[PDB]
């Protein structure tokens, strides 16, 4: 069922978010981490996002691409404002 799949994704993303927080703590304490550990984590999160989208869209790749382009805008817009604000 799509319901249980979404639940599992929720659980897994909670786990990955816990790992992100921990890495943020390492950095805040003065520590050095390898970029590939962070790139790997990004990939793990992206995999969950794609599984979720495939469920939401019932596999329709056009809807999936559309949902992704839509959700990204919020962040791209805030980052654009920051670049122009320029401090």
């Amino acid at each position: 069922s799509a319901s249980k799949s979404i639940s599992d994704i929720s659980f897994e993303v909670d786990r990955l978010a816990g790992q992100v927080s921990a890495f943020e703590t390492v950095i805040n304490k003065g520590g050095k981490v390898e970029e590939k550990s962070l790139v790997n984590l990004i990939e793990m999160l992206m995999n969950q996002l794609l599984r979720l989208d495939a469920i939401i869209a019932d596999g329709d790749v056009k809807l999936m691409r559309k949902m992704q382009v839509q959700r990204v805008q919020k962040y791209v817009e805030a980052l654009d404002l920051l670049k122009v604000k320029n401090s």
